[PDB]
């Protein structure tokens, strides 16, 4: 009855903080393209929504753009979670779950999302749950300490997500921990 | 393959401008409750989103709340469009289509929705189209002139849409007309026009 239900192979979700080495980790699977459906985070979609860079606007003016940005993230995630494939294995960077439990909940906490906007997103999440199939068979948590994550971010000659405070990575770290450690199967890796 | 696909009976959508007499029209069908699934516009949901009145915030500060508001409307409409029922006939006040083609498009035009937010809603609409079955068998257009509607609005008790200016009702009228008469928009399903004078 749910959309995409029974159309998806064994699926693995790569979860981790900003700067936990997810892009790096996923580069290793690229030789296996032909047997593995391999979906990196759709940052490029977020940067170019018919010309508008949602990601930037979100980092620039969070109180105006958090709602639209997260709405869109959620869409692009669903678009991945549901994309048809012939391959026997599917691997995604992040998921609708990280969006809901980490990033959105964090924007609510530090006050960038007003309660009214948050609730709108949350009613959607509830409705998505009932109407779309999001296949999820195993999560690989690339665990790290906020401090180690900060390093990388700044090492990387880089761009958007680039300009985040440590307190923010701390807050995100804790949310990932609440979701992944303190309570499908979770495989924790030390990415230090 | 789409959600709710083949779970829905013959569906009628009541479209019309603000103040076109939809609420009045739909009161006539209330004696038939037992045979007819009857879904009025979920304004009460929009007024109480865990305490927050999106509808008000939207009319007070459109540039901040248009995006969240419409996103929510779209959700509630889908909730109606897909709600299970045993009845042989389903009747909705407005639809996801009026939301997309009239109200959202109008908020883009008068600049309350930024291009960026508009685009987000639009990408959703496209994805909704592909994944969630929206049953629609006949639309009943309660057609009126902006002036008659503006007047009907003025006679009623106050809150919310009351201070919608006539120019706004004009803009909305034309968008409904484009959609349901001039048929400038991608819709299938017969249209039955009624003179709501
Ligand atoms: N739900 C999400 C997903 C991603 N991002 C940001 C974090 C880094 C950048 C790409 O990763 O996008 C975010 O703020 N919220
Ligand atoms: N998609 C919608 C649907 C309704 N409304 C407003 C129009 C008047 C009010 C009650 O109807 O809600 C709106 O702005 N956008």
């Amino acid at each position: 009855t749910k959309y995409a239900e029974g159309t998806q192979p064994f699926t693995v979700l790569i979860e981790g903080n900003i700067g936990s080495g997810k892009t790096t980790y996923l580069n290793h699977f690229e030789k296996y393209k032909n047997d593995i459906c391999l979906l990196t985070e759709p940052v490029e979609k977020w940067r170019n929504v018919n010309g508008v860079n949602l990601l930037e606007l979100m980092y620039k003016d969070p109180k105006k753009w958090a709602m639209p940005f997260q709405s869109y993230v959620t869409l692009t995630m669903l678009q991945s979670h549901t994309a048809p494939t012939n391959k026997k294995l599917k691997i995604m960077e992040r998921s609708i779950f990280s969006a809901r439990y980490c990033f959105v909940e964090n924007m609510r906490r530090n006050g960038s999302l007003e309660q009214g906007m948050y609730n709108t997103l949350e009613e959607w999440y509830k409705f998505i749950e009932e109407s779309i199939h999001v296949q999820a068979d195993l999560i690989i948590y690339l665990r790290t300490s906020p401090e180690v994550a900060y390093e990388r971010i700044r090492q990387r000659a880089r761009s958007e997500e680039s300009c985040v405070p440590l307190k923010y990575l701390q807050e995100l770290h804790e949310l990932h921990e609440d979701w992944l450690i303190h309570q499908c199967k979770v495989l924790v890796l030390d990415a230090d």
